[PDB]
RNA sequence: UAUCUGGUUGAUCCUGCCAGUAGUCAUAUGCUUGUCUCAAAGAUUAAGCCAUGCAUGUCUAAGUAUAAGCAAUUUAUACAGU
């Protein structure tokens, strides 16, 4: 018996890897591939104006 | 910038203290008090007690920001502005 939402509905990850080694784990992908293309950017509204934050991704 | 006088007797000269005398960046305290300038101030009694508040925090182009912070526009989809 799945109570109510504790095991139903889920809460995501607040942060992404901050470190290139970490960001390589969390995929899978090996040296040649590269940063830049796999990270989480968030997308920040203040009513009119959208804009976007990211990570800096330290070594 | 080294100063003495009153008090022992009927008077005397002393020996002596006692008293005055002058000061204190030494306290208190009494009246009093307009003015500038400079300013000590719970040491002394109990290093006794203590309400309340404050008395140590610190960031630069240059350790760490995905503040779901601000910014917001004529460097961004890697970060690059506070
Ligand atoms: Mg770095
Ligand atoms: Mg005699
Ligand atoms: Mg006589
Ligand atoms: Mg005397
Ligand atoms: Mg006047
Ligand atoms: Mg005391």
């Amino acid at each position: 018996q799945e109570i109510e939402g504790i095991t139903n509905d889920t809460v995501p990850k607040r942060l992404g890897p901050k470190r290139a080694n970490n960001i390589r784990k969390f995929f899978g992908l090996t040296k040649e591939d590269d940063v830049r293309d796999y990270v989480i950017r968030r997308e920040v509204t203040k009513g009119d104006k959208s804009y976007t934050k990211a990570p800096k991704i330290q070594r």
